C-alpha cells in the first residue's frame, strides 16, 4: 500500500525555499520557487538573492537548496526516510567543510505548508579566506554529478549522510566540499529507517535572460540506488 507520506508526492508539488545566511559576517537572504516531481526525481527551481549581490558563489549553495523529491524505485520504497517523515517534516543539519578554507553549518526544516513543500534554511559560514575560492568568487558556474551516501541512525530515529562535492575552479582545479549530515523527523510518529544506499544526483545551472537580480536557475535529477535474479 501507499503510505501517507508517499501519497503527498504522487503529482507535481510547488516548492518554496527560504534561506538566511551569514558567511564571515556577510549577511544575505535567498528566496527560491519552483516545483518537484518525485515520480521522475525532478527539481526545477529559481533562486533570487533578495539582499543584493550574493557574497559566495551560487554553486556552493546547491546542496543546501528537498530530498523528499528523490525518485525511489518501487523496490526501494521501504528505504525512503524523507517522504515517510511527511507532512510533519524533518530537520536536516549539515556541516560542509571547504578544503583549505572555511565551513558552512546549515539547519533546514523541510515540511508542508498546505500544498507547498517548504525548505527553510539557516546558514552560518566561518573561517573563510577573504581571497579564497569562495569569498574571492573563483568557482565556475557549473556542477558535477555526485552520489550521496545514506545510513540509518536508529538511536536518533533518523539518518546520517556523507558525501564529497567537487566544485570546478576557474583555473581547472577543484575545490572539495566535504558534507556531513543528519536528518531527523520533526514529528513523533514512525519513519522509515533505511538500509545503506545512495542517491545519484545530476544538476544543471543556468540563468534567466530576463532576470536582472542576482539569481540561479537549477534543474536537478535525483534517483535512489544501491539496493537490488528475476531475470
Ligand atoms: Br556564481
Ligand atoms: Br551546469
Ligand atoms: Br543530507
Amino acid at each position: 500500500m501507499v503510505s501517507k507520506g508517499e501519497e503527498l508526492f504522487t503529482g507535481v508539488v510547488p516548492i518554496l525555499v527560504e534561506l538566511d545566511g551569514d558567511v564571515n559576517g556577510h549577511k544575505f537572504s535567498v528566496s527560491g520557487e519552483g516545483e518537484g516531481d518525485a515520480t521522475y526525481g525532478k527539481l526545477t527551481l529559481k533562486f533570487i538573492c533578495t539582499t543584493g549581490k550574493l557574497p559566495v558563489p551560487w554553486p556552493t549553495l546547491v546542496t543546501t537548496f528537498v530530498q523528499c523529491f528523490a525518485r525511489y524505485p518501487d523496490h526501494m520504497r521501504q528505504h525512503d526516510f524523507f517522504k515517510s517523515a511527511m507532512p510533519e517534516g524533518y530537520v536536516q543539519e549539515r556541516t560542509i567543510f571547504f578544503k583549505d578554507d572555511g565551513n558552512y553549518k546549515t539547519r533546514a526544516e523541510v515540511k508542508f505548508e498546505g500544498d507547498t513543500l517548504v525548505n527553510r534554511i539557516e546558514l552560518k559560514g566561518i573561517d573563510f579566506k577573504e581571497d579564497g575560492n569562495i569569498l574571492g568568487h573563483k568557482l565556475e558556474y557549473n556542477y558535477n554529478s555526485h552520489n550521496v551516501y545514506i545510513m540509518a541512525d536508529k538511536q536518533k530515529n533518523g539518518i546520517k549522510v556523507n558525501f564529497k562535492i567537487r566544485h570546478n575552479i576557474e583555473d581547472g582545479s577543484v575545490q572539495l566540499a566535504d558534507h556531513y549530515a543528519q536528518n531527523t523527523p520533526i514529528g513523533d510518529g514512525p519513519v522509515l529507517l533505511p538500509d545503506n544506499h545512495y542517491l545519484s544526483y545530476q544538476s544543471a545551472l543556468s540563468k534567466d535572460p530576463n532576470e536582472k537580480r542576482d539569481h540561479m536557475v537549477l534543474l536537478e535529477f535525483v534517483t535512489a540506488a544501491g539496493i537490488t535474479e528475476l531475470y
